[PDB]
């Protein structure tokens, strides 16, 4: 029909310290906010992070959109950044060799966290409490107004996102 993106008003908080500090959450979220992705997110986030004095960034994002639930994303990097690197420059080759054998094994894949993003109903259909209609009506309500953003965290509570024209 059209092609209009709006503007964040402003952002209400939707998780706890009852499962991950909102502090490390916020350094991702600022990670993944400052790498784009919102007409204003980014604005916000890289705001933020001035304000906060802390020019954070090192993670991987990894962003999808699935059907019949809604938004999400995946951000992991955190790990490499605890644990240094060792030359990362491998030379995989070599395999006819009677007898080689190349010693190229062995991976524990890192801490990776997952962001879900959506409507309060995708939300409250995903795991949440209240009913998924009255949700649902009361997100698609908003949209009659204004546009509300509910971000969970690993399906978590974690904050939201309110946008207004």
């Amino acid at each position: 029909a059209g092609h209009m993106v709006p503007r964040v008003m402003r952002v209400l908080l939707l998780g706890d310290v009852a499962t991950l500090p909102l502090r490390k959450v916020l350094a991702v979220v600022g990670t993944a906010e400052a790498s784009s992705e919102h007409p204003l997110g980014v604005a916000v986030t890289k705001y933020c992070k001035e304000e906060l004095g802390t020019e954070t960034l090192g993670y991987c994002t990894d962003f999808q959109a699935v059907p019949g639930c809604g938004i999400g994303c995946k951000v992991s990097n955190v790990e490499g950044i605890l644990a240094h690197s060792e030359r990362p420059l491998s030379a995989p080759a070599s395999h006819l060799n009677e007898a080689g054998s190349l010693p190229a094994e062995k991976d524990a894949v890192p801490q990776t966290f997952s962001v879900l993003i959506g409507n309060r109903e995708w939300l409250r259909r995903n795991g949440l409490t209240i009913s998924s209609d009255v949700s649902d009506a009361m997100t698609d309500h908003e949209m009659k107004g204004q546009t509300a953003i509910l971000v969970a965290i690993d399906g978590v509570l974690c904050g939201m996102i309110a946008i207004a024209d």
